[PDB]
C-alpha cells in the first residue's frame, strides 16, 4: 500500500501544471516507515519549491538517548540535540551516494558546525515519538505540463531511501553520545559563571579552521591547546562523567598579545562562536564563553538611532549631543562606540575586541598627542579610560586582542602571549614593563544601567509603507521592502537560518504595529531567564535594561513559542529553514535598520 | 514636417508590441531642432527603456567657448567640460518643470559633483558641430498592447520641450564661464608638481558636504577655508585670468590632526576627489592633489593574488612567504598593506590615509609593546617606519589623519591641526613635543619598482566558464559572472558610470582572452600619458611597473579611444551610460576579484 502517491503522479503525467494543487494538504504512505504531506505546491516549475513535511517513525530510545520515557518532559538541551544528529545523518546521506539517485530538486537547511534549535527537524508525539522534517522538493514539469515520472523517482528513488537508511536507520550510539557531547558542552558553559571564569578553552582543542569555507578543523599541522599552568583549570562534565582540562579566563581584561599571524585572532575568534555549542569532532568543543559575549568592532558607514555614546564620544564641537546619538554615516570610532553601548543595552557582560578590526582613535592615545591636542579639544575618549569602570562597576569583563601598544597593561588581569600557536601567560612581564616605563574608583560611573529608549514603530515604518516582504539573504543582510540592513559585520551570525529568524521578528513587529510594541515589551520586561541557541532557557543577568531591548527578548521568546516560525503576514517563509539566535543579534539587527526611530 | 512618428505611433495604437520592432535604426525629425534615432527596442513593456539617440544643434559660438573654429582641433577638457554642462542643463529642466508632462519614462545618467568625460553626451560634427544624447525610453504598453498616445506624449511633449529649451536654448555665457573654470581647475592641478606641492587648498572653499546623500556643499554654519600663513601661496588661473590663494602642501609627510569631528576627515575626503575637477559651485572647487592620489584604508575580508607585502608582513611563521602574497580572506593589516602595495604598483605618487578607516597594527607600535613581544617575533612592520624610504627613495608623498599617537611628528614635514573647522600649522609645536620625549638612509630601499606581477587570464576566467554577464552595480559591486567584486571600499569611484567603464574592461579582458593580454601589455606599456576622468591626457610619473599594470593602462587608454563604449560581448550597456575613471580604479577592481590569478 504505498503506490497512491505514485498512481497519482502516473495519472496527471503530462498535463497542466496547475493540477498539482489537488496534491495540497494530503499526506501520503510512499514506504513502511515514511509518509510525506504537501504543505504547498508551486503554482510553476520555475517557482521555489513545494513545500512537504517527511515523517518517520522515531526508533531509538528515548529513555536512554533523552533520559525519559515522555518526549514532552524531555530536557530541551537533548531534544535539540538529537535533532541536530538526525539533520546531519540526513545530509551525510547524500554525500555517502545512499539516494538510487540524487535529482538535485530537493532542499532541506544545511547546519553549520554548530548546534542549534531549528525548524528544520523536529522530534514530536507520534500520530512513542516520530521525526518529521521539512524540505522544498522542486516538482519536474516539461515546459507547462507534469513530469510525473520525474517526480516519482524523487520521492521514491531519492527520499525514502534517505529517511530508511538515515533516519529510520541511524545509528542509535552514535546519536546518545551526539547527545551527552552536546549536553556536556551547555553544562560546562553554565558552569563558567559560578566558577569564577568568563571563558574556558579546553587542552587539546584545534582552534585554526581549515581552507576555504567549510569552517572545518584544519586538518594538517595544527598546534592542539595547551593551557599556560598559571591558568590551568579542571571541570568535571556529569554527562559523560568526564573531567576536562584547561585555560580558565577569569572577569576583568584579559589581553592576548603576539605577533600578527601567530594565532592571536585564531584564538578570539573561537571564543567568539563559544556562546555555541558545536558538532563533537569541531575541535573547538569544549572552548566556551559566557553566553551573554559579543564581539565588538569598527563599523563606518552604519547608521545608528538613539544610542548614548557620551561614554566614549561627548564634548562635540557646536553644542551637538551624543546622549541620543543619532547619524546616518558613522565614522569607525563612532560605529564602534555605538556597537558597545547596543550591545551593553542588550545585556552582554563580556566584550570581545581584536585591535585588527577596531577603531584605533577608540582603541589608543599616547601622551605625545594629547601634549599637541589637549584632552578638553578631543571628544573622544578612548576605551582603555573606560575598561576598568565597565569591569568594576558592571561586572562587563573584556577580552582584547591587542599588538600595537603596552597601553593596556596596567589595566589588565591576565596578558597572554601566542608565538607560533604557542600560549605563554605573560601577565608578570608585562606589569613589570609597565612598572619600569612613564605610564600614568569610587568615581561616578559614566555607563548608566537605566537606558531610556524606545523603539518607535511609526516613524521607523512609515518611510516604508509609500507585499511588503522582509526576506534573509544568505548571512549577509535583510531585504526589508526596498530597504536593506547590513548584518555582514555582526560577527557572531553563523547560520542563514538564523538571518531568517531575525527576518521573522522584524516583520512581526511591522505586521504588529501599535499593540504588538507595549506587548512585547512587557513580555519581556517579565523574563527572569532566555531561551539559548542551543534551545536551553537560561538566568538573565547584569543591570542593563531598557524598553527597546525587553521589547526584543519579547519577540526572541514569543519566537521560541512558536517553535522559530511566526508566520507573520511580511515574512513569509518556507518552513523548516529557520534557526535560533540571540534576542542580541535580533536588536543588532533592528539597530542598523537605516529608516530606525527610536524615542526616550 | 514633424508628425511622421506621431504617424507612425498612431499606426501601431493597439496593436502587438512586437511591432515596435520597425523603429530599429529609424531617425525622426521630431521638432525644428530635434531628430530622435531608435538604436533599439525594447521586447516588451517591462523590459529596460528601449535606447535611442537625440540629436540638437550646436548653437553656442565655438570659437567663444572652445577657442577653435574646428571642432576637432578643440582642447578635451573645454569639449568635456561643455558636454557636461549641457547634461546638467537637460536635467536642470526636469527640476524646473520644462516639460509638458513628466512621464517618468526616460532615463538619462545624472551626474555627480564632478566633471567627468562620459558617453552620455557628445559633442561631435553636424550630420559646425552638433549635440548627441543618450537615453533610454520606457516605451509604454497596455498589457502587450502598443499606447502609441503614451509614447508620442513622451516624445512631443516632454522630450521635445526639454531639448529645445535646455539643449537648443542653453545660456551660453554660463556653458562659457563653466568651462572656463573646468580648464582652470584642470590647469591648477597639472601646475601642483612643477611648483614643489602635491596638493592645494583654496581659500573660501568649503568643504563639508550637507546632509545626506546629494554631496552639495554644507549650505548653514560652515566655515570657509583659510590657510595658515605659513602654507599659503598664490596660483594664476590662465582662463579666467584670476589669482587664487590657498594652502599649499609640500612633498613628504603631512599630518591633519586635531579632535574627532573637529573637520580632520572633512578635510581629508575633499583632498581625495581633489583627483577630479568639480561643478563651479561645488564648494571644492581649486581643492586639488596629484592625480595619482589613491584613498588607502583597511579592508578585511577582500583577496589578494600575487601581490608582494613584504615591505609591511614579512617572516611569517613556518617559512610561509609574503613576497608573491595570496589569500581568500585578509585581515586588517594585510589587506591595507596589498592596498598600498597595488596602488604604488599601479603608479599612485600620493598615498592618503585616514587612522579612523586604517588598521592600527599597520599603523602604530610603541615601545612597551616592543619589549613584550620583540620585533624579530612580529611580522608586521607598521607604516611609520616606510613612510620615509618611501618618500626619499620613491617620491611617493602622504597625507594623513591622525589623532592616537604622537609616533608620526618626527617622520612628518607638516603637522596640521583642526579645531573647530579651523585650521593651524602646528609643525613647531609637534617637533618640540616628539624633541622633548622618548622616541627613536642610504639603507636599501624595501620598495622594488620593478614589480614581477602578470595577469594569468587562463587561471583567473576558467572557474567562471563551468551569457557571460559583467555588469555594474550602482557604485557599490560589479557581478562577473557568478562572481561579485565588491567595490564599496574603493573610495574614490563617485560615478555608476564608472562602475559601468571598470566592468567594461573587465569583460574586454575575458571576451579577448590570450591574445588581449600582451597586447594591452604592450599598448599600455608604450604610453607615456594617461587620459585623465577629465578627457585631458597626462604624462605619466614614477619609476613604479609591471606587466599587469601597463596591461591595465593599455585596456583603459583603449577604452578612451573608443569614446567610452567598448561594446563588447560579456558587457552588454545601453549606450550613454559610461564614466571615465582612471586605470587606478580599473586595476583596483580586478585585484579584488575572487577568482584573480597572477604570475612571476
Ligand atoms: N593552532 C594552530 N595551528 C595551526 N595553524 C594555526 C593555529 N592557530 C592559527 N593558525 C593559522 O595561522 C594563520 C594566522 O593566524 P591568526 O590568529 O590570523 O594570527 P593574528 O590574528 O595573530 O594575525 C591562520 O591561517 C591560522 O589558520
Ligand atoms: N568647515 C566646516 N564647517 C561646518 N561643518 C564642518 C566643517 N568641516 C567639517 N564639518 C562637520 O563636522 C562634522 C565632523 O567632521 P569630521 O571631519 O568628520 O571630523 P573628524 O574626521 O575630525 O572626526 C561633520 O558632520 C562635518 O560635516
Ligand atoms: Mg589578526
Ligand atoms: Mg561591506
Ligand atoms: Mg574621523
Amino acid at each position: 500500500g504505498f503506490s497512491p502517491l505514485m498512481d497519482f503522479f502516473h495519472s496527471v503525467e503530462g498535463r497542466n501544471y496547475g493540477e498539482l494543487r489537488s496534491l495540497t494538504n494530503e499526506t501520503y504512505q510512499i514506504s513502511e516507515n515514511v509518509r510525506c504531506t504537501f504543505l504547498s505546491i508551486q503554482s510553476d516549475p520555475f517557482a521555489p519549491g513545494s513545500q512537504v513535511r517527511l515523517v518517520c517513525p522515531c526508533t531509538f530510545s528515548l529513555e536512554k538517548v533523552l533520559q525519559t520515557t515522555d518526549l514532552a518532559a524531555a530536557n530541551p538541551c537533548r531534544r535539540v540535540a538529537a535533532e541536530d544528529f538526525i539533520l546531519r545523518s540526513f545530509h551525510a546521506g547524500y554525500r555517502n551516494g545512499i539516494p538510487r539517485r540524487t535529482s538535485g530538486a530537493v532542499q532541506v537547511l544545511r547546519p553549520s558546525q554548530h548546534v542549534l534549535e531549528r525548524s528544520t527537524v523536529g522530534l514530536v508525539k507520534a500520530h512513542q515519538a516520530e521525526i518529521e522534517i521539512f524540505a522544498r522538493v522542486k516538482l519536474p514539469g516539461h515546459g507547462r505540463r507534469i513530469d510525473g515520472h520525474g517526480a516519482i523517482d524523487i520521492f521514491y528513488n531519492e527520499l525514502v531511501p534517505l529517511l530508511e537508511q538515515c533516519v529510520v536507520g541511524l545509528n542509535e550510539e552514535d546519536l546518545h553520545q551526539h547527545v551527552i557531547c552536546v549536553h556536556d558542552q551547555e553544562v560546562l558553559r553554565s558552569n563558567l559563571l559560578g566558577a569564577g571564569y568568563v571563558a574556558f578553552v579546553a587542552n587539546g582543542a584545534i582552534l585554526p579552521r581549515d581552507a576555504g569555507n567549510s569552517d572545518k578543523p584544519l586538518r594538517d599541522n595544527a598546534v592542539p591547546f595547551q593551557s599556560p599552568k598559571s591558568l590551568e583549570c579542571s571541570f568535571t562534565l556529569p554527562h559523560s562523567g568526564k573531567t576536562i582540562t584547561g585555560m580558565g579566563l577569569p572577569p576583568g581584561l584579559t589581553l592576548i598579545a603576539g605577533g600578527g599571524f601567530h594565532g592571536k585572532s585564531t584564538l578570539l575568534r573561537a571564543l567568539e562562536v563559544g556562546i555555541y555549542n558545536h558538532v563533537p569532532d569541531d575541535g573547538r568543543t569544549y572552548v566556551v564563553v559566557d553566553p551573554t559575549a559579543v564581539k565588538i568592532r569598527a563599523e563606518d558607514r552604519r547608521s545608528v538611532h538613539g544610542v548614548d555614546i557620551s561614554p566614549f564620544i561627548n564634548n562635540l564641537p557646536f553644542g551637538k549631543t551624543t546622549n541620543f546619538f543619532v547619524t546616518a554615516d558613522a565614522s569607525g570610532s563612532t560605529s564602534q562606540a555605538a556597537n558597545i553601548m547596543e550591545a551593553l543595552e542588550l545585556g552582554s557582560q563580556l566584550l570581545l575586541l581584536d585591535e585588527d578590526t577596531c577603531a584605533t582613535n577608540l582603541m589608543y592615545r599616547d601622551a605625545l598627542m594629547q601634549m599637541l591636542v589637549p584632552r578638553a579639544q578631543e571628544p573622544i575618549t578612548p576605551f582603555v579610560e573606560r575598561v576598568a569602570d565597565l569591569s568594576q562597576n558592571h561586572g562587563v569583563s573584556s577580552i582584547m586582542v591587542i599588538g600595537g601598544s603596552g597601553q593596556y597593561f596596567p589595566q589588565a588581569r591576565v596578558v597572554l602571549v601566542m608565538n607560533a600557536y604557542q600560549i605563554s601567560d605573560c601577565t608578570k612581564e608585562a606589569k613589570e614593563i609597565a612598572s619600569n616605563s612613564s605610564l600614568p574608583g569610587d568615581t561616578a560611573s559614566v555607563f548608566i544601567p537605566d537606558v531610556n529608549r524606545c523603539f518607535d514603530p511609526d516613524g521607523s515604518f512609515t518611510t516604508v509603507r509609500r507585499g511588503t516582504k522582509v526576506s534573509g539573504i544568505g548571512t549577509e543582510s535583510i531585504r526589508f521592502s526596498e530597504e536593506t540592513i547590513d548584518l555582514s559585520m555582526v560577527e557572531q551570525i553563523v547560520e542563514e537560518g538564523q538571518v531568517n529568524a531575525i527576518a521573522q521578528c522584524l516583520a512581526l513587529l511591522y505586521d504588529g504595529e501599535p499593540r504588538i510594541v507595549p506587548e512585547m515589551t512587557t513580555k519581556g520586561g517579565a523574563l527572569t531567564q532566555l531561551p539559548s541557541p542551543g534551545g536551553v532557557c537560561e538566568i538573565q543577568r547584569g543591570k542593563f535594561n531598557s524598553n527597546f531591548s525587553s521589547m526584543i527578548a519579547g519577540c526572541c521568546s514569543h519566537q521560541h513559542d512558536k517553535r522559530l516560525e511566526l508566520r507573520t503576514p511580511s515574512c513569509y517563509l518556507p518552513r523548516g529553514f529557520t534557526s535560533a539566535t540571540r534576542h542580541i543579534e535580533i536588536g543588532a539587527a533592528l539597530n542598523r535598520l537605516r529608516t530606525l526611530r527610536t524615542v526616550t
